[PDB]
C-alpha cells in the first residue's frame, strides 16, 4: 500500500552515523553580530525570502554580500545557517562570512563572500566546449562534497551558480531550500525552480535524494550544451512533466510510475499523451555542434531519467570520458 520505498544509493546512513548537533538544526542557536562592519551599496534583488545588497565590509574594505531576510520561520533561517556552516570552506562552496543584525531595525541578514559574477544569459554564449566542461566539473565537486555531507542543496538552477570567469572561480549559492539526507524521510516536493525540477517533483514522489541534483544539473547541461535556455520549458508544474515526457518519451513514464507505484493525479491523464523517446541527436545543429560530443550527449543521457536510482551520482560523474581533457 503506497508507493515503494527508496534509498540512495551514495552517502546514504552519513548522518544516522553523525550527532545530532549535525543535523538537528532547530537546536542550532544562532548568534546575531553587529552589521556596523559593513556598508549598504546596491540593491541586487529581492530574493524570495529576502532583500540581496552589495555591501563592503568597513574595516578591510573587501567587498560581500548580505542577504537581509524577510521575516522567516526561525526554522528554515536555522537549517540555512546550520547546513551553511557544515559545507564552509567545502569546495566551491560559497563562503558564509558572517551572521548578524542591525542594531537599530533588528532585520537578520546573512553575509556570504562576493563572486564578480558574469550574467548567464551573456556568460553562456561566450562559453566553448572546455568552458563548459570545465565549470560542470567545479559544480560537481560541489554536489560531491555536499552530498557526501548529508546535504542536498534542492534548487541548483543557472541563478544560484556564481562565475567568475576572469579566475575561472565557481560557486554554488543560495542554500535556502537545502536539506539533510536521512533515508527514508518523505520529504515536501514544493521545491527547486520551475524548470530545473525532477520528475518525482512532479509526480509527488516523496523519499527522493541528492539525485534530485543530479536531474537539475542535467536540465543545466542540455541548455549549455544545446543553447536552449532553459530546456524543459514548462508552463507550470503539470505541463513541465508534459515537456519532459515529450523528450524522454511517455513509456519510460509509465514504467517508471508503476515500478514506484506512485498514484498519478488525474490531472496528467488528459495532458500527457503519448510520446516517443527522443534522440539526443534531435537537438544539435549548426549553432551548437561545437559544444557537443558522444561523450556530451551520453553523460547528458545519464543524468536526465526519469529512474532517480538510475541517474550517475555526482563522484560517477565526475569519472565520465565526458571530463577527461579537465580532469
Ligand atoms: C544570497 C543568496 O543566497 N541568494 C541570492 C538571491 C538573489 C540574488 C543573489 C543571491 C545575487 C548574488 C550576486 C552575486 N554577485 C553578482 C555580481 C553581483 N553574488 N556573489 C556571491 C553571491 C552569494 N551568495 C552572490 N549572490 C544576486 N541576486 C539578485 C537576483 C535577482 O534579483 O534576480
Ligand atoms: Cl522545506
Amino acid at each position: 500500500s503506497g508507493p515503494v520505498p527508496s534509498r540512495a544509493r551514495v552517502y546514504t546512513d552519513v548522518n544516522t552515523h553523525r550527532p545530532r548537533e549535525y543535523w538537528d538544526y532547530e537546536s542550532h542557536v544562532v548568534e546575531w553580530g553587529n552589521q556596523d562592519d559593513y556598508q549598504l551599496v546596491r540593491k541586487l534583488g529581492r530574493g524570495k525570502y529576502s532583500e540581496v545588497f552589495e555591501a563592503i565590509n568597513i574595516t578591510n574594505n573587501e567587498k560581500v554580500v548580505v542577504k537581509i531576510l524577510k521575516p522567516v520561520k526561525k526554522k528554515k533561517i536555522k537549517r540555512e545557517i546550520k547546513i551553511l556552516e557544515n559545507l564552509r570552506g567545502g569546495p566551491n562552496i560559497i563562503t558564509l562570512a558572517d551572521i548578524v543584525k542591525d542594531p537599530v531595525s533588528r532585520t537578520p541578514a546573512l553575509v556570504f563572500e562576493h563572486v564578480n559574477n558574469t550574467d548567464f544569459k551573456q556568460l553562456y554564449q561566450t562559453l566553448t566546449d572546455y568552458d563548459i566542461r570545465f565549470y560542470m566539473y567545479e559544480i560537481l565537486k560541489a554536489l560531491d562534497y555536499c552530498h557526501s555531507m548529508g546535504i542536498m542543496h534542492r534548487d541548483v538552477k543557472p541563478h544560484n551558480v556564481m562565475i567568475d570567469h576572469e579566475h575561472r572561480k565557481l560557486r554554488l549559492i543560495d542554500w535556502g531550500l537545502a536539506e539533510f539526507y536521512h533515508p527514508g524521510q518523505e520529504y515536501n516536493v514544493r521545491v527547486a525552480s520551475r524548470y530545473f525540477k525532477g520528475p518525482e517533483l512532479l509526480v509527488d514522489y516523496q523519499m527522493y535524494d541528492y539525485s534530485l541534483d543530479m536531474w537539475s544539473l542535467g536540465c543545466m547541461l542540455a541548455s549549455m550544451i544545446f543553447r536552449k535556455e532553459p530546456f524543459f520549458h514548462g508552463h507550470d508544474n503539470y505541463d513541465q512533466l508534459v515537456r519532459i515526457a515529450k523528450v524522454l518519451g511517455t513509456e519510460d513514464l509509465y514504467d517508471y510510475i508503476d515500478k514506484y507505484n506512485i498514484e498519478l493525479d488525474p490531472r496528467f491523464n488528459d495532458i500527457l499523451g503519448r510520446h516517443s523517446r527522443k534522440r539526443w541527436e534531435r537537438f544539435v545543429h549548426s549553432e551548437n555542434q561545437h559544444l557537443v560530443s558522444p561523450e556530451a550527449l551520453d553523460f547528458l543521457d545519464k543524468l536526465l531519467r526519469y529512474d532517480h536510482q538510475s541517474r550517475l551520482t555526482a563522484r560517477e560523474a565526475m569519472e565520465h570520458p565526458y571530463f577527461y581533457t579537465v580532469v
